[PDB]
């Protein structure tokens, strides 16, 4: 258990320094998105993952990917394809697919 959540740590620092990853570093706020809340039902961003890392609430990696993926799967469902923040969701999933994958 100690590989995977040290390499969580790794995948997530990355991911919360990562150029495209400005939409996902604080929980969106549902007062500035009209009809957010009505449609996600399970937000989750980076300093949620990092709260949760820290305090030590993943089990095992998959977890820690569970949130990941869901992050990316609330961008696609609420934000088109072609708009800047969903632009930036495809550039830093298909960046956490890709590290994920070259680890596991
Ligand atoms: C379009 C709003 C939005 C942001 C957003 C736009 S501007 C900003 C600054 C955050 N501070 C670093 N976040 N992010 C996500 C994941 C959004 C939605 C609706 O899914
Ligand atoms: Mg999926």
């Amino acid at each position: 258990m100690h590989s995977d959540l040290t390499f969580c740590e790794i995948i997530l620092m990355e991911m919360e320094s990562h150029d495209a990853a400005w939409p996902f570093l604080e929980p969106v706020n549902p007062r500035l998105v009209s009809g957010y809340r009505r449609i996600i039902k399970n937000p989750m961003d980076f300093s949620t993952m990092r709260e949760r890392l820290l305090r030590g609430g993943y089990t095992s990696s998959e977890e820690f990917a569970a949130d990941a993926l869901l992050v990316f799967d609330n961008c696609q469902t609420f934000n088109e394809d072609d708009s800047e923040v969903g632009k930036a969701g495809h550039i830093m999933r298909r960046f956490f697919e890709s590290r994920w994958e070259e680890f596991y």
